[PDB]
Formats: structure tokens, C-alpha cells, sequence
């Protein structure tokens, strides 16, 4: 369980990450914490029996909501999340599971990760970012530059994802 | 995971139980199932993405809500349960845990269980039932009769508990 999320120490954390794996590991943790900080808005607020004996154990660490996938499902099931946002976070979660359980070799510039970002709504719906990313992909180019831009895009997805949850 | 609850096959199940332990074991299971059948009213109803991919895994058996204590806490935390009802079910759950983890000897007519029913709101708030139970307790009496009446009262608590959840 982390501290509290600013845009810019999230931005520091993610820029520090120099490979897709570390980035994704760090992203998953940032999103997790983002989601856990949103969880109290699902519940009663103003009654201290409910908070102390129901809400707290429900949100304790290693408790029943300390998993990005059960927590997401709850927010979605309560009608508190738009489908587009739900789809983005579970892709991140799916790719993290993929990288951490099956394979951690794919970098920023790979086929498999280009397909991933082609399905992240917060990336593909920003029209200039994605066009720039396609122009760059399909242009005597540079692997580092394209890689850096891929990291930018992904950082933008988690940033905009974080903004939607407060 | 059980079938679906009528008042009278719940009433059959509980009357079949000839000791407090079996009764409490059966009650805990009936309440559990009562609570699990209420869980879908917490959530989105009319959208099939949400139902199939969020609600279902949330309510699958051995999933994160298949525990009377996390499920209660959720209903309470969403503001969907009155304090009196929440207090009754967690006593039942507390006494069951007590009987199944520390001691299963106490019968219907014991000190420890008289104290239990003295704190069940659905029993003590029915004024004639509780007076009759006190008159009976504090009267050349009968252990079987008082025992049978204690079982009646407890059956009434689970029955009325069940009615409040649909």
C-alpha cells in the first residue's frame, strides 16, 4: 500500500523506468493504488459505525478488495465506471499478468506492445498522439525515439486513467 | 451454494435440527445463502457487459463475496442495511464461529445462549415472544418446553432476518 498520488511523482516514477517490464510493474502498482484510493467513494461516508467496522476491514491491506481485478469489477458493477475506462485498466492488468507470468522480454517497440497500445482507449482516442505514433512507426527512423514516444503514450494512459479516478 | 429460499422449507430445515450446534450450523448456511441471494440487488441490472464480466465473478462460489462477513460488510458499507439487522446477523455469525471454533457443547437452554438471544434484536423487539420467554425462563417448569421455545424464537430471528433481505 502506497502514499498518495500526485501527477508529478507518478510521472517521476514512470520516467525512471527504462524497460517495458519495469514500467508495467510500476504502472500496475500505481493503478492499484489509484483504484484503492477511489474505493472509499463507493461507500457510506458520514456514519462511524459503518466506517470503522464495515469499510475499514473491506479496504484493509491483503483484504478482499486489495486486488486490482476484484476492485475494478466492484466499481464497474456498482455503475461507477464507464466501459472505456474499465477496458483500459483491465488491459493494463492483463498485460502486466502477461509480462509477469508468461513473458517479460517484450520492449516498448515490439509488435506485441504496439497491439496493446492500439487497444488502450486513452491512447487511441487522443488523435494527434496516436497519429504521431503511427507516423513515427511507419516512416530511416530511430528505435530509441519511437521507444521513448511509446513510453510517453503509456505514461499518458496511466496519468489520464488516474485523473478519471478522483 | 444452495437452491432458493422459501419460508417453509427453511422452517423444515430448522425444525429438523435437534441441538443448538446443528441448528446454528444450519442457520449459518441459511443466512449465508439469504445474503448471497440479495447481493445482485447491489449492482447493475440492465447492462450485460457488467453482469457477465463484473457481477458474476464477484458472486461466483468461493469468490470474494462468498463469505458472510465480507458480504455483510459490503451491504452495510453501501448503506443498504439498517444497523439493527447488521447487528443481528453478525451475532449469529459470531455465535456460529464461537460454536464451531471454540465450543459446540452449549444447548438451547444454556446461560451462554440466553445471553445470545438477549442481544438478538428481532427476538427482543417482539415484546410478547420475549416476555413469554422470560416468564418461561423464570417460573416447577420444564427444560424441554423452554428449549423448544428457545428454538422457536431463534427460528423466528432467522425467518424475520430472511424476510428483510427480499
Amino acid at each position: 500500500a502506497m502514499a498518495t498520488l500526485t501527477e508529478d511523482d507518478v510521472l517521476e516514477q514512470l520516467d525512471a523506468q527504462d524497460n517495458l517490464f519495469s514500467f508495467m510493474k510500476t504502472a500496475h502498482s500505481i493503478l492499484l493504488q489509484g483504484i484503492r484510493q477511489f474505493l472509499p467513494s463507493l461507500f457510506v461516508d458520514n456514519d462511524e459505525e459503518i466506517v470503522e467496522y464495515a469499510v475499514k476491514p473491506l479496504l484493509a491491506q491483503s483484504g478482499p478488495l486489495d486486488d486490482i481485478d476484484v476492485a475494478l469489477r466492484l466499481i464497474y458493477a456498482l455503475g461507477k465506471m464507464d466501459k472505456w475506462l474499465y477496458a483500459d485498466i483491465t488491459h493494463f492488468s492483463q498485460y502486466w499478468h502477461y509480462l509477469n507470468e508468461q513473458d517479460e522480454t517484450p520492449g516498448f517497440a515490439d509488435d506485441i506492445t504496439w497491439d496493446f497500445i492500439s487497444n488502450v482507449n486513452s491512447i487511441t482516442r487522443n488523435a494527434t498522439l496516436y497519429d504521431a505514433l503511427k507516423a513515427m512507426k511507419f516512416a530511416v527512423w530511430s528505435e530509441a525515439r519511437f521507444s521513448g514516444m511509446v513510453k510517453t503514450a503509456l505514461t499518458l494512459a496511466v496519468t489520464t486513467t488516474l485523473k478519471e479516478l478522483t
